[PDB]
């Protein structure tokens, strides 16, 4: 991932936070020269084993995902293949009108974590079930409404033969936190102020992240 | 793009619409077997000279983008290479507690357009400057606050040698509009109703899309 130094994650935990808050990744592997790469949007969770052995920069951590086994990308997920998982968080277009500075150019503030690693296909029926149930339980607790899977565990087992589950061992993770760090403090405050007053949560989230980046040229 | 039949764009114009509102694409090309694919977030516009604005049918359309020429992906972007541009729109986790049905599994409603095409590198500095000026002007009208670049056109010339601009001639465009179409009408209404009341606009945006649609995912 190409990241100018002033847009790198302010601390490694920001990557963890973004991955956990936006776990529907784009999973990308090389394809043929004529087809281009494969890409599938699919849910990713940290492997619960990694919680007790957490690496600061996520290197060597294990993530889990699944996809449809009818999806052509599944046939290509050979164990040992390199994979990219791209997670995106809040973002918003920045009008130069908020800068109060001339000259200037517009830009887009945005947040992204690119994780690279090696795929291992999961074939076991029980381990596949462990993946989808841990994904269901983690997402429901974080984003849901106290739904109880207990009456649907047998339902999961009925449909689990269709699941293509896989593990990613992380070889690198990098954050792009493009939040006006190139601008003077007075200029970032003006954008952040304008973004807070929008009321559209995505703008508010972007403003909150820009406020937590310490004082550190793009465009 | 792998898309179950019931999640495909109901009309080609939905894809243009999504790209229009979320033009910061993830631009992806193949890499080496050891590196994995290249991926860069960058802004995409229709070529004003040809396509001009967004058409229902994107096949054969000409798009333009740019990235930093110092970005390793620029070196690998040979003219004639295939590229993927992935655009994402609104999305939201769906708790089964909204279904009122047992058993069930959770899911994530989301929207995505994958555009594939053939790359042509732009080398003229004036044409490169044309690309970024058209991008800034288009985005400012759509997302900004009436900022006038006139006093910054000389600033653009100063920094434009760093711009790697490129054209994509589109060979295919496919939409993933995952909006609970696998669920019965009463269930879709109930999820959509809940998304309207959340107050996070991303949820409202997802609800508005579910309302526009008149199947065995997780079934
Ligand atoms: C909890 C959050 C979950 C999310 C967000 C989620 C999301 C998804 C997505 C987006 C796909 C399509 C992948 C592709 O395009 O290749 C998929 C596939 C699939 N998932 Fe999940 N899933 C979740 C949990 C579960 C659970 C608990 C099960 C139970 C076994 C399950 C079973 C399946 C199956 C069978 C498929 C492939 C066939 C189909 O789409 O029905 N998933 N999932
Ligand atoms: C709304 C309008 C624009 C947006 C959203 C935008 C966005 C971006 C992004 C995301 C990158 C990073 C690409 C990478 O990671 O490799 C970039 C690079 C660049 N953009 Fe633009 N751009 C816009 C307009 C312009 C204009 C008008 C110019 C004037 C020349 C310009 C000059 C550059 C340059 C020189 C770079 C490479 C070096 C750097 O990032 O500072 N951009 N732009």
């Amino acid at each position: 991932m190409f990241v100018p130094s002033y847009y790198r994650e302010p601390h490694g935990s920001w990557m963890a936070e973004l991955i956990r808050g936006n776990p529907l990744a784009m999973a990308v592997i090389n394809g043929s020269t004529d087809d281009g790469p494969f890409a599938t949007h699919l849910p990713i969770i940290p492997d619960p084993r990694t919680t007790g052995e957490w690496p600061d920069d996520l290197t060597g951590a294990n993530l889990l995902g699944h996809m449809n086994r009818a999806n052509p990308q599944w046939q290509e997920l050979e164990t040992g293949k390199v994979i990219l998982l791209a997670f995106t968080g809040p973002h918003a277009y920045v009008s130069p009108a908020l800068y109060g500075v001339t000259p200037a150019a517009p830009t887009w503030n945005f947040t992204s974590v690119h994780v690279r690693g090696v795929v291992e296909k999961i074939e076991s029926l029980e381990e596949t079930l462990d993946v989808v149930r841990a994904t269901a339980g983690s997402f429901e607790a974080r984003f849901g409404d106290d739904w109880d899977p207990s009456d649907s565990i047998d339902y999961f087992r009925k449909i689990v033969p269709g699941v293509g589950a896989f593990r990613v061992t992380v070889t690198s993770a990098h954050g792009m936190f493009k939040l006006s760090q190139e601008q003077p403090a007075e200029v970032r405050d003006r954008v952040q102020k304008s973004f807070s007053g929008r009321g559209c949560s995505r703008h508010r989230e972007t403003a909150e992240l820009m406020g937590r980046v310490p004082q550190t040229h793009h465009h």
